[PDB]
RNA sequence: AAGUUUACCACUGACCGAUAUGUGGUAUAUAAAUGGUCGGGUUGA
RNA sequence: AAGUUUACCACUGACCGAUAUGUGGUAUAUAAAUGGUCGGGUUGA
């Protein structure tokens, strides 16, 4: 994987981890964003699932925004396919190389977040969210057990 | 000289160049800012004179700002002595090492523009102003002849 | 797909302090990314 | 101290064009610094 690219993840990942709170892979159709490599173990990569349910995710953003705060758990931006996507940073999770199926493409090119300023903002939000998750913060009552996944990946 | 430092220039410079439009050096009491070294000749340095006449220079800035444009010829910023200074980028000029008298000081330390973001903005404004001056632009009818000075410095 | 609880840790430039509505980090604090503001301070335009 | 006339050159990301109210550069354009918008285009949530 290359940083800021979008990818499809093998269903095998989801059946191996068996976590009912990960965003469903929709049979290898949900694009996932590769945010950054883990600092502590090489070969573990942090991914963020996307959703196109903008009406739903805008309301969640506006919960914070309407109180004068940034939303770190969701970030909505127009991708290079010219449509808006929600990055569910809240639901980010770790993965290893063997679980990656392929590049997510647009007309046979690799879709990726080419706008560096958007990538940078997303990366910051993700570091913050991951920091908070590691310290036991729960943004929803249905939060994936990324600690369990992370330990399983430690091969 | 070190980039972003303030300096006093020898009166000898001003009597040698005899340019009535350079900002008067007030008998070696006008601080001057060292912006950047000349690209074409080492040992030639571009300087910017300062003025504390903020009321006057604010009006000149607002001529452009009031039409929605940036002012590049004048930039006003609070220095580390906690007072506002006008950088008369319009009146910038070249100099060589032998015309520098000494560091401009605050309580025996070297006054300099430590706020990098301000230094960067000023450097950009200066590159633009110098570019325009080299192409014959005249911001005032009383503009120093920096070409003549620049040639004299070449020796 | 559904699901909707923002924590903690440091940092904020003449120099000496302080500080968040600013900066970044994620168990680390000689890091990273900021450089505003307030008090002291101050030859010089 | 007084003095108060903003030019030109390129650049604006799946890909192909275009563009300044955006980016930077100063005689250079395989540079630098930006990455919005419009038109085309588009398996997948
Ligand atoms: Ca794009
Ligand atoms: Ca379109
Ligand atoms: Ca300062
Ligand atoms: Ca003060
Ligand atoms: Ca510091
Ligand atoms: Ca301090
Ligand atoms: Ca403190
Ligand atoms: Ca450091
Ligand atoms: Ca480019
Ligand atoms: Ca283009
Ligand atoms: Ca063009």
């Amino acid at each position: 994987m290359i940083r800021n690219g979008f990818y499809i993840i093998k269903d095998r990942f989801f059946s191996d981890m068996s976590d009912p709170y990960l965003k469903g892979n929709k049979k290898q159709n949900r694009p996932h964003y590769y945010c950054f490599e883990d600092s502590n173990y090489n070969g573990i990569y942090w991914m963020i699932p996307l959703s196109s349910r903008i009406d739903k995710y805008k309301k969640i953003v506006s919960k914070r925004t309407g109180k004068g705060r940034n939303c770190d758990i969701i970030h909505i931006v127009k991708l290079d396919d010219s449509h808006e996507s929600a990055f569910l940073i809240q639901d980010m999770f770790p993965i290893s190389d063997k679980y990656i199926e392929r590049e997510y493409t647009i007309a046979g090119n690799h879709l990726r977040l080419t706008s560096e300023h958007a990538a940078k903002e997303i990366e910051q939000k993700a570091r913050k969210v991951l920091g908070m998750l590691k310290r036991g913060i729960k943004f929803t009552p249905t939060q994936p057990d990324i600690q369990k996944i992370y330990e399983r990946l430690q091969q």
